[PDB]
């Protein structure tokens, strides 16, 4: 009916530890990195430093309502949902969250969670000074459901830093699959490559 | 009533997660900031990081209580408070609240919120060193609230004698977006910290 | 009562969200720096960094109980009692809390909050390496709490000896400040601390 | 059964703070690091600052359930279980954990832990620079619960960083035990022996 | 009783915000620092950052059961006990806790906490590329809780890191009990005097 | 969605002091009386003691599922749901409810209550013993709401006891109308006329 | 603000265990007893059994709230809800309500409490078989609260059954204060007479 | 795992709501009255008084755990339990429970449940002083929940009946049937008990 | 003070189950039944039904507060505070409490609640029509307190009793009665009420 | 230790479901019947109506406290206790409890739980009115718990007996027995109470 019920209920019913799974089919979850600052950058050590918006949108039918003649959609907390477990797995620091930790929820139970985090990251970054610019792969994707439980998409400038000493050259992501040693299931990730470089003055 | 009962109503009755949208207008939402501090400044990086009192106001009618003869206005944990979930979209820094997180409230409902902030940004620190100064631009609005749920409104004094750095000028402007994709407008308010290294 | 008894009712009814307001009258804060350490100093930003504890203290009834054959005063964890939102002005960093937070409530309800506080200031660092001496002040006072509600008055030899700097003098002194905003003072206590390198 | 029935079963009835001994006999748990990168190195202090994947295995039987018509495992906030009170004898600071505080739990009760942990460790650097490499050792051990409540034992390279500026010639990890003159009681750890040397 | 059942009674049944005082004594608290590790000395600052197990001690009778058929021991947390407020006076950071915040508590009501803590202290470094050393006092007691409510007592290098850049010489520990100028009573604390030095 | 599922969101959403009142119309509350057994008739004082199944329905559509793959009703305690307060305003006892206190729910968010009431009315019980019969009005309305909030409304012997010692000529219920003086709003009740006479 | 809202602010602060005296002053209750049925009398015992409706009508400023786009009144669980603690001084059982505990909630604050109560009384039936009729007297009050917390008023047949085996030839009802010896307190009441007959 | 734990998992997850459906077939309850006294009857208004025991027995597996080392069976009060919403469809009182309100879990998840019932019944009390005696049907079965989601049974088509009654009983018969009103699709399920008993 | 502070005060820390005992010397509880009506009564079998106010009256000074500019006094559900566990040891009916169960709490921590009870009891019937009429002796005391932990006092200290009954009251008169048995080291007290009442004419 | 915190400690760690067996001995359990009434008697329909104190003690080891400086007993409600769920096997009325449902607790964890209760039995009342009187067996055992689990003996087999009943007392024998059952293999225990009893004069 109104803002206020809408968001009772779904605090209510909503369980937060519950992958909503369908049928026992893998949740879909969409990953798009929106990079908006390159902050630090070490070609010595191999490290960097970014600020990104983690576009992340999946479904949850338990949290669909029947709009009709109500909100299109709100704003719930990301305690009051599920969330996918998502990790960047080259990370070498623990995700600085910029932004309010609230989640947009539409009427058919699609989410469209995005913070700003500022990260450090482990990778290639050689070539960084040169017109090559460097080539920096962030893999991301569920720590502990595994691909019948989660798989993961990427999806279809305007966004980065003009102050930053670096550019974007191209941003680009493959869906992956990775297996390991100790477990015969394979997890799935988004592999983000991020081509940048330093600017010229 | 009296504090303790106008207090008590607030903290069984509030709900911190609902926008309080009065009847399917904008929250509106007054914006001002006021510097006090400006403490590193990177011409080579375009970093900054600065203190401001960010000065917050709106109306919230839920909170309302008849004036008569008992408390004006009293003061309140914000946890007990929907409080607008502002972002400023160029920070490099998570925000790091200084001041004690309580908010006042006015017997009519207005919400008067003043956090100290200290936070990093990414802008324009060309020119600091000359006479006509550094422009940095911040831009702050709602972070999931678009223009019809929440509106952001721009309403030395505070500036430390004692900053490395000068204040020249000060001015916010109202910012308004629509995109082919989604049909919403979305705001943000541009302050623009026009400062200069002191001789 | 027992201290048992006495905590209880003190968790169970102490409004820790609701100023001990008297009649009308403001809550009556004390506040008295004592400085056990200066330990950065930058004359050229302006920006010292400085360790203290802050006596404060003030009156709250809901917390009072006949000392008749009961203990005279007890430790209080701060979360269950009413404590003043103070705030340094002219602090750039959030307040470091080295210590426990209790505070002890004696059986008149006056209660004695003191935290050991580290924390950097933006004040005028300038002759620091000079006889006479740099001057740095310090203001607290309540975030929220004009004058009406909560007035503060104030009431070397905690320093440490090891610090590289001296307090030739620290003096605290009333003052409000208002802004052309807000229609409203605000009451604090100005530390003046006077110290030199050494 | 299903996962939210799982789920909340294991909240309702899991009891974090006690540990699962069977027959008072100790609880059994496998400790086995991957090392993901290794990032400062200190030859002058003997300090390593390391990111390791901490493969920690136990056994639970009050979280077990029947899976008949039911999923073959769940994920579990570790807030809603027992874990190990596992601690670093060496390290010099507090462990940084950068993944999701959640473990997978399977329906015959066992649990499979493994949280990113970055952290510095006091340990031998020594030849570091050289290509026999130093070999720092890392302590790992419940901090309150001696060698009769649980057991570590091992578990009877491949993802490190190939960007890391170091390279790792060998880790070997065996069971060991600890005591203090203070204090009867005997504590098992794992002995990790890290050989790497520099690039 | 089992360990499910000790830890569900003193969960639902321990006072966390009451001291376990018997007939206005005062709470006995043995106290003894464990240093592991030296990881920064400034001799211009007179600062140095540290690494100690805090070996804490005390009785809570209310926690006492009769072990007969039952444990000895249980790992409680430290939130579900009451605790002593022990600050360190000196002390220009905020104790970083490294280790799980569980305590032991044996059936007699016996309450063993050590954490190991990380903490930067203002102390008299003078000396330490000396060859007797830096002596570096330290100042350890209750915050809220005089004599009469809490009494520290300390307790008579097993320890120390043998990588560190340093090494201890001696580490003493004495009570030292103490009276300020603003109120009458006095307050029992330790004083820890850390020897050390570099090595070459 | 399975049972355990929409029983949840029932009890956690959904608030039983909530009127369900759509775009401020009555909500209709459907009541037909369905005498199960008549156990006690007294001429001189005019009182009768009745068993009845009252039907009843309305619509609350927050409680509305969509059923794709999902159970059409469900079982709910009626304290986990809103219901009419209705009222015999000729009752001299109170409802003696004789089942279980569950009602039915439909995913389109109506609601089935059926309790079995015994209860004594104050009525018209002249010439039981005739032929023709006596014939008790029992009037039914909502105790606190008006018509504007709610309209008690009727539908339209396969319940009745073949064992009683009565027998059920007729029994109509008719729409009814009402205005307290106090009160300028008016109560939309249900007339029961029970018209029943001795077997012999 | 809608009915639901309304609600969850009256549960959520109102204090059922608070009698809302306004500054110094008592609260005024109005009491009218509307008679249904007499339903057993007995001249021997002096008893009636008798049904009626307790009209009963107080202001309660807590619950008050603005209708300028809200409804007029809502439905209240008497749980949720400060009642007066009404007595009747010459009852003989304990008063069975007959209708559900719901009251009635004006937005300027007043409440609407109207049980229909069975319940048996000591009183004068000597005479209900004459033409001039018995004369019941039935005494309602306040049972804690004194005339300085509560003081009762009336308000100046009509649902009487028809089908009853006796008639009302008048109901009349005065306000009567009463002190016991015990107790330096003065009791309000309305004393109701019920002059009936048998027909 | 001990009674102490069994019954901390039970109380914890008790879902008292949910009908125990396994992948949507009906609950099988068992209910058989068995008949302890008859205190009142009366032949003019076909009325009887009756006190007998309710076995009860259904599956609900949400209640089951390994009984390696543990407890066979279990008490637990009922308000834990989901139970049958049951129901005798003649009854002219409510059920009089005498007995504590707790039945006994098995480890299978077995509910066996027997509350002591005092109850009036509408029913043939013709020829209760004939050699033949009367044959009063009771009609037992859920009041909610239809024949696809409660499904009944008799257990049971001298050791419970008082010796010191005015009435003998000469058999007891229970059989599997069924009831459907106009109003409404499903038929519900009940056990009919046919008490043959006479006055001696 | 105001009345909400108190009542919030004393429903937050108040203690049921928890006898006002002070020092472990007993508390000390005034009882006086003040009659107001005699119901029933049968001199075949020694009934009487009988509706009498309980006045009860005992300290404690964990429910006191300042008076200073407060209320002397406010209403509180029992059900807040701890209660005398009494009974009448000659009662063969449960005590039907026909009033609301709310007591009076004074600022000196002085509780008064007075039900009015209706109760039946077997007793000394004999000589009801007489002239002397009948005297019929109700025992009233704590079920689980010897005199060590409550101590019942009569007040002793008509006005009360309706004009309409069929009987008439002579006197009333309550003593305290006391005994050691020889299990328990622990005297029991009570108190005894004497109701001498006739039929009227 | 003092009563607030013995009753706190109870409150809280008392589990009222758990029947405090050790060993898997059985929970041995003391009924013994003190008769203080008879109220109705119907030789027609076999019925009597009596009053009496039901004297029900055990052991439960969880209760119990260190009574150095402590109360060696308290008084506790039956909600925070387990209590033996006995039952009248021949009874037809519900328990009219008449007593303050209180219960006394003694530092070692023995309970004595004595209510007064009022209820209706089927039994044989032949020879009420002759001198040998009738003998009225009630039976009391638990309703859920067998002979593994609980045990079920009296204590002993006048000074209670009401002087004013229209009746008279004989004897009270009180005497183990165990009934058992077609569908369920294990067997009850229960105190059989016989009384022999009369009309007087
Ligand atoms: C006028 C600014 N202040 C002085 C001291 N306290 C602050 C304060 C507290 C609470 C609210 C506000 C405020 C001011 C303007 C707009 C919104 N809030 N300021
Ligand atoms: C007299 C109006 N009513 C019609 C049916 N119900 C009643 C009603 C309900 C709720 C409150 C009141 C009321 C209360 C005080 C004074 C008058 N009427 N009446």
């Amino acid at each position: 009916f109104d803002r206020a019920d809408i968001l009772y209920n779904i605090r209510q019913t909503s369980r937060p530890d519950v992958i909503p799974t369908q049928r026992d089919r893998p949740v879909a979850v969409s990953v798009s990195l929106k990079f908006i600052n390159i902050l630090e950058v070490n070609e010595i050590t191999n490290e960097v430093d970014v600020v990104f918006w983690q576009q992340t949108t999946w479904s949850d039918r338990t949290l669909a309502w029947n709009s009709s003649h109500s909100p299109d959609q709100v704003s719930v907390p990301i305690s009051s949902l599920w969330v996918p477990d998502l990790a960047a797995y080259n990370a070498i620091s623990k995700p600085e969250v910029l932004t309010p930790q609230l989640a947009r929820v539409v009427s058919d139970g699609e989410v469209l969670y995005m913070p700003s985090i500022r990260q450090r990251f482990s990778c290639d970054v050689s070539g960084v000074d040169t017109e090559s610019g460097a080539t920096c792969r962030i893999k991301i994707g569920s720590w502990t459901h595994h691909s019948r439980e989660i798989s993961v998409d990427p999806t279809t400038s305007e966004y980065f830093s003009q102050y930053s000493r670096f550019e974007i050259l191209d941003v680009t992501q493959k869906k992956n699959s990775v297996t390991y040693s100790c477990c015969p299931e394979a997890y799935e990730d988004v592999e983000v490559s991020l081509n940048f470089r330093k600017k010229g003055r």
